[PDB]
């Protein structure tokens, strides 16, 4: 099914602040090679792409890419068949992809001097980190080694190049201000359903409780668990006696209270491990991530909220990796997401 | 005016090679903080997007966004009207918009050290330069100075913010693997035009020498001229007698030859000066810059070329700046696209 009818497309840019050099800018004097002096930068900015359908239905869905991705994740699979942003638009909804500040088509700040250095002041670090195809392959639980796949694998095996090209470095570009971005644009939206992925899974907790024009929440394997400050509960160490999961992000009370407001739901693929693993980092890591995740949804509850974890072999899917909407059975996975949809009514205009 | 009919879209990674770390990949050691041991790294990959209407009708259109830009510039106006993706998936050609490596969704190549360092090897340099808003207004003919417009301007004004935001820094990818990931595409594609625009155009010169599928070339405001190995004219300096334009590109002239093979039109906007502008420099710039380009296409016409000069006044389209595709006119701009296209019969199937 790849014909899509849009009422209108485009794209704009949203959020991000300016900083300045020193000086003035002469036009008379010679403008390239480029300098800082005079110069007034634009930094922090994030790329918003829009699709709508003839005759919507429902809530804007807000698609936010994890890690190191940018919204072509949710534009097409590693084989080039539809992503999310074509199912949910054929689904009747306008849909909104995003590239954060520092991913794809979002700022990078970076100047005239050693990169994200504006003459005295680091914009951003000049070291980056990023992740190797083969951390990814683990990451990503493909299977427990770089070039191994688990048996019921639905990773759309033979397009490994373009998967692990779609991937990149962020700059340290403050959580911060990414959160401020995506609260500017959920305002400008309206009410709207924000569907992260990995990294942008915290992220999108956080938007919520600055934004009560997020009216719903649907993460793909959220990396960093959220609690109310300083009642984050025992979370064990992974298997290897001296690593820890990512620390948990603590938000104050009254805030945290907000995610019990609206319907949340946490979405995990397929191989991750129910008991210890000292072999496999990342699958011993997932595992207890995700009790993490259980025991921040069950704080949900508690405290009145709607929240949810769905692992989607119980649901009778078997082998997503940590990007079940672009694996093989992603048409599957998206009638999942519609389903949560319809149940909150945010199909309903 | 918005409505699009797609039978397909969808996007891809395309182009780029690897580089390797030392060592080895342990999955029983901590995954993160991202290590370069046993890494594989792909860099310099392109992302494509495309766009396929109902019935198409001549030949696919490869849109390549200048210096520091993306595709954003092709999918929207700063002030959010339809841009030319759109209006030629509107006039029946199926659309493809790039980000080229180094740019927006095509890949940064930079790994866990200093920005763009691979232990002891520099992939692309720490050191980064970036135009300031000051120097991308003077640059683009919005007016002589920052803050100031032609009394004519085809500029959105109002959206100087969003215009800006969508500009920023290239890494030290060299030219020759831009060129290589575009001939990569135009190979996977069959015959189409490339559409250029500053800073692509002499890439997209160079592509063609390369690609026997590309059929027509149409550059918006170019921004290196391009001539024969050992035939460069005598060009002038600038009005400051100190300054000069960029150095123009010299390829050997069996390649060169391969320009005169198939019908290439350079499109200006206005305000650019006729004679020399000392106090604006960038406007002086383009006066010399537009007279080399001149030159570069008479060298094509006599070697049996159609090398032709579009000149958006003599038209009747006044005041557009050089992103005429994005002014407030581009419906205009794009009609005399249109009928190039016809001319030449790239409309037809
Ligand atoms: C898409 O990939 C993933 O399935 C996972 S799993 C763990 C991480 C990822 S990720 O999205 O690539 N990046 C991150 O989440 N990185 C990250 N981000 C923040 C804000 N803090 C910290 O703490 C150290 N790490
Ligand atoms: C989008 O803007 C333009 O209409 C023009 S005019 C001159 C350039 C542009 S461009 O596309 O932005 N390129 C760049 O600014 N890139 C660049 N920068 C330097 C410092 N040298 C060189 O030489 C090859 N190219």
């Amino acid at each position: 099914k790849r014909k899509v009818v849009l009422a209108e497309q485009g794209s704009f840019y949203i959020g991000g602040r300016t900083v300045t050099g020193p000086g003035k800018f002469d036009p008379s004097k010679p403008v390239i090679p480029y300098s800082n002096e005079g110069a007034t930068f634009y930094i922090n900015q994030m790329y918003v792409n829009f699709q709508a359908p003839v005759r919507p239905r429902g809530l804007p869905l807000v698609f936010w890419h994890g890690g190191g991705l940018t919204g072509h994740i949710w534009e097409s699979t590693p084989d080039g068949r539809p992503g999310f942003q074509t199912l949910f638009v054929q689904d009747r909804h306008t849909v909104y992809t995003i590239d954060q500040p520092g991913r794809g088509r979002g700022n990078i700040p970076t100047f005239n001097g050693p990169f994200g250095q504006l003459e005295e002041e680091s914009i951003v670090n000049t070291v980056t980190g990023n992740s190797s195809k083969e951390g990814a392959w683990v990451r990503d639980r493909l299977g427990p080694a770089p070039g191994q796949f688990f048996e019921n694998s639905q990773f759309p095996r033979g397009y490994e190049d373009n998967y692990f090209k779609e991937m990149g470095f962020s700059p340290s570009i403050s959580s911060d201000e990414i959160v401020d971005a995506v609260v500017k644009l959920v305002t400008h939206i309206g009410p709207c359903v924000l569907v992260t992925h990995a990294a942008s899974g915290v992220l999108g907790m956080r938007v919520a409780t600055h934004a009560k024009n997020v009216r719903g929440i649907v993460a793909y394997e959220p990396a960093t668990s959220i609690f109310p400050k300083g009642k984050v509960p025992e979370i064990p160490p992974l298997a290897d006696k001296k690593s820890q999961i990512f620390p948990p992000f603590e938000i104050q009370e009254s805030y945290f209270k907000k995610l019990a407001k609206i319907p949340i739901q946490f979405v995990f693929g397929d191989n991750i491990p129910k008991n210890p693993k000292s072999a496999y980092w990342f699958l011993d890591w997932w595992r207890v991530t995700r009790y993490a995740h259980s025991l921040s949804l069950e704080a949900i509850n508690k405290l009145g909220g709607q929240a949810s974890l769905l692992d989607l072999p119980t649901a009778g899917l078997r082998g997503n990796t940590a990007f079940p909407f672009t694996d093989r059975n992603n048409v599957q996975v998206a009638s999942l997401l519609s389903d949560f949809l319809g149940k909150h009514g945010l199909d309903q205009n």
